[PDB]
């Protein structure tokens, strides 16, 4: 009850910024988002108990693979902090219990593969969930968890209270289906301009909701250019794992999987912050304007591909 959570003075003072990097050692992540939830949600929100007991079985679930990992799972986490952190009243306490929660759970048991590849290969979990199918695997996945002996991190909330984290949680994990993010952003764009976007209108809330969890999901664009052009890395160590798997079921796959078009990366990360990554930032900075350090750092990385391509680098 009295045993509070203390970091050493450079991640105490870096962890409340965006661009903030959990580091190389997997020991003290736990720790971090302890600390995270602790100022986020309060030292009373969960048993202590339960919440390492449920902190480590999701890291259990998570896999070993390059890039949708249990490092993503805390840097997503993070991300979601330093938003809730920079609009602390916007948010009731059972949205910041559940998004730091849905952030740690929403890549639960990924192989490195895209609901195209599940499809494609005629996966059971494709047959089992048409759309968004990893996406409803990782919320069945944060469910198992929860129902585990000594799991249930939400016991002392009502049967209605229960009921509303997780489907916070639910629709939260959802939104971090990509093909779900074109739509939901071009909405909340003319909500916006056309001056109707209400965050007391429930529906409203689900959409800035969806919108952050994509931010925080593609927030390794948003760190200082050593780390993101390094993670960059990493993502494409799936793609062009992928390709070789599309290949292997004798279909081409897209250049951006193609390991023999290892060349035309720079241009194609132009493609993605210009297509998915400023608009993002963009409208988030419209509907949360203390979260523009995103889109200011985002706008960073845009500008060092260029300087890739143009031979600068
Ligand atoms: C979903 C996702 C999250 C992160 C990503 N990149 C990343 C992460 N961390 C550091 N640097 C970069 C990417 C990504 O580059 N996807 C790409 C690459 C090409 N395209 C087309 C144009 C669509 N999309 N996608
Ligand atoms: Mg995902
Ligand atoms: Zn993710």
């Amino acid at each position: 009850g009295l045993m509070q959570f203390t970091l050493p003075v450079r991640l105490c003072k870096e962890i409340e910024l965006f661009h903030f990097d959990i580091g190389p050692f997997e020991n003290m992540w736990p720790g971090i988002f302890v600390y995270m939830v602790h100022r986020s949600c309060g030292t009373s929100c969960f048993e202590l108990e339960k919440l390492c007991r449920f902190i480590m079985s999701v890291k259990k679930n998570y896999r070993r693979v390059p890039y949708h990992n249990w490092k993503h799972a805390v840097t997503v986490a993070h991300c979601m902090y330093a938003i809730l952190q920079n609009n602390h009243t916007l948010f009731t306490d059972l949205e910041r219990k559940g998004l730091l929660i849905a952030c740690l759970c929403h890549d639960l048991d990924h192989r490195g593969f895209s609901n195209s590849y599940l499809q494609k290969f005629d996966h059971p979990l494709a047959a089992l969930y048409s759309t968004s199918t990893m996406e409803q695997h990782h919320f069945s996945q944060t469910v198992s968890i929860l129902q585990l002996e000594g799991h249930n991190i939400f016991s002392t909330l009502s049967s209605s209270e229960y009921e509303q984290v997780l489907e916070i949680i639910r629709k939260a994990i959802i939104a971090t289906d990509l093909a779900l993010y074109f739509g939901n952003r071009k909405q909340l764009e003319e909500m916006y301009q056309t001056g109707s976007l209400n965050l007391n209108n429930q529906s409203h809330r689900d959409r800035v909701i969806g919108l952050m969890m994509t931010a925080c999901d593609l927030c390794s664009v948003t760190k200082l250019w050593p780390v993101t052009k390094l993670t960059a890395n990493d993502i494409y160590a799936e793609f062009w794992a992928e390709g070789d798997e599309m290949k292997k079921l004798g279909i081409q796959p897209i250049p951006m999987m193609d390991r023999d078009k290892k060349d035309e990366v720079p241009q194609g990360q132009l493609g993605f912050y210009n297509a998915v990554a400023i608009p993002c930032y963009t409208t988030l900075t419209q509907i949360l304007p203390p979260t523009e350090p995103l889109l200011k750092a985002c706008r960073d990385n845009l500008s060092q591909w260029e300087k890739v391509i143009r031979g600068e680098e």
